């Protein structure tokens, strides 16, 4: 049994992943078939940075100005596109490894798995979750930007996520795969800070069923509850408002444990009001809200 | 910035996994060069659980009794041995995406990347620690038994734990690639637990200096300490003997944060009798002692 924070293989990914160097900027790109998608910020100076006007930026740019480099290859750029915020280089070659992909805006909530990489070679995996905000709780260092997120239908690679920016907090910001920034962010280095962090609180319902599930049931607590209830209970404590969908979502975790949401959300009203006390639920002395229902379901069933 | 339970690209041990099939038992193999490692439980019934006699349980059985998939590809054995509790089936191919690898026997301390799998294909990939007590805290479904445990020096892979039991608390115990169990366990269905799980401290210690780096200073105390002092507080807390090298190992943090080890001991000292009162450092509001002073270096220098 036992449960914990788990990614995706990251396999699939690592043999889409490239560095690509315009200047003196260097960072990843994702090499699909033959194009090449990066963060446009690669043609920026640092006193750029301070305010860029890309489109004039690219004027002075050519396909021999970007140095796409594959372990030891140096594939040859023949063809440059800008699409808001993503770069896309078309090169000669398709990539041999490519998988069967999809590009995918998530809503906020979603979970997905981050392949963290330096100069085009992957450093780490991990998952997090889109938050709320529209920022994400990343590990990001110099360098990993063009770095990408992803989930898996193993078979299609699900690509949602493109590394470009830390925020004040030492969180991050980013891009779909057609260059959108989730939240209203933009590449420019100015002041843009992120608005209130809510909790996910279908995802920690989630949490609390794979708790059950397990054997840590200590929190279930004998008293029922109303969505109105909890929900008015809630924004006091900064979670996003639970909706009929959400509870929909639950049901199979409420099938396997038999307990109706409504019970539960009765429980996490208490530990809202009380807190843990210094117990903690499956390891954690937090309550946990980037599992998604799904992601528990394929860590308690055995998805692969 | 930002700090996260971070796990090796899964890449190359992905193409080594291959579902091993004898009588009903189904689980999981490595492929590397032309031998394929499985757990010896594989030759036994849900009767023989109990009390198996694995060389007795041997006899009966014949290279042609172990199906060996590789995808859609029925491996011809043709030789099997065992050793310790691993088999080792000889195979007339070799496999074609053998990495460079090694098998090593890790300390009690140190962490490994995961990769759970089930019927030879992999669900996800998660970071662990070998705990004092030998046992590990894993996420394993019946079914995932043959899994792996292994570091990458981007190169080769190292091979640590293959995952064969769950224990009372729902935790793990496995062996290393020799079939050699961590801890003082054995394969059969008998009451064996664990015993007490113990912090491991210098690990503490190192997630500490990564809080530091990344900006939560909170519980940095103006005392300092002794290794003696701290080592009989940390008895009192189950924490490990903090030793000497531990001291030299935590040296390059100490160096770039600029606080001595033994100033780190006294902080972590008064959390221990104080704790954390609600707070949260890097996130957690425990304290986290499954990251070592090497996994915060790659971490926080971009190691790839
Ligand atoms: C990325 O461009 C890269 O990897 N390039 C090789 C880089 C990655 C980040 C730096 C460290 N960790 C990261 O995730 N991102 C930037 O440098 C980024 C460029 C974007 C296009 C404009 N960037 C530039 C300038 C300023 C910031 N962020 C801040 O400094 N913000 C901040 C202000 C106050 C307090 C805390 C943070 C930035 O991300
Ligand atoms: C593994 O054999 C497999 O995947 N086979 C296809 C399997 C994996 C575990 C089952 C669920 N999660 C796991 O990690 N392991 C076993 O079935 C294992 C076999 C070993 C060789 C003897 N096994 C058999 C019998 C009993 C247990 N464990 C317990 O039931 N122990 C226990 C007692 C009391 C309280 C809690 C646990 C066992 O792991």
């Amino acid at each position: 049994s036992g449960f914990r924070k788990m990614a995706f293989p990251s396999g699939k990914v690592e043999g889409c992943m490239v560095q690509v160097t315009c200047g003196t900027t260097t960072l990843n790109g994702l090499w699909l078939d033959d194009v090449v998608y990066c963060p446009r910020h690669v043609i920026c100076t640092s006193e750029d940075m301070l305010n860029p006007n890309y489109e004039d930026l690219l004027i002075r740019k050519s396909n021999h100005n970007f140095l796409v480099q594959a372990g030891n290859v140096q594939l040859r750029v023949i063809g440059h596109s800008m699409q808001n915020c993503v770069l896309k280089l078309k090169v000669d070659t398709a990539n041999p490894k490519t998988p069967k992909y999809k590009f995918v805006r998530i809503q906020p909530g979603q979970t997905f798995s981050v392949l963290a990489c330096y100069n085009g070679s992957p450093s780490g995996v991990y998952q997090c979750a889109m938050r709320p905000n529209f920022t994400i709780k990343g590990s990001f260092l110099n360098g990993s930007c063009g770095s990408v997120g992803f989930n898996i239908d193993y078979d299609c690679v699900s690509f949602c996520y493109m590394h470009h920016m830390e925020l004040p907090t030492g969180v991050h910001a980013g891009t779909d795969l057609e260059g959108n920034f989730y939240g209203p962010f933009v590449d420019r280095q100015t002041a843009q800070a992120a608005g209130t962090d809510t909790t996910i609180t279908v995802n920690v319902l989630a949490w609390l069923y794979a708790a059950v599930i397990n054997g840590d049931r200590w929190f279930l607590n004998r008293f029922t509850t109303t969505l109105n209830d909890f929900n008015l209970v809630a924004m006091k404590y900064n979670y996003e408002p639970l909706t009929q969908d959400h509870v929909d979502i639950l049901g199979p975790l409420s099938a396997q444990t038999g307990i109706a949401v409504l019970d539960m959300c009765a429980s996490l009203k208490e530990l809202l009001q009380n807190g843990m006390n210094g117990r903690t639920i499956l390891g954690s002395a937090l309550l946990e809200d980037e599992f998604t229902p799904f992601d528990v379901v394929r860590q308690c069933s055995g998805v692969t």
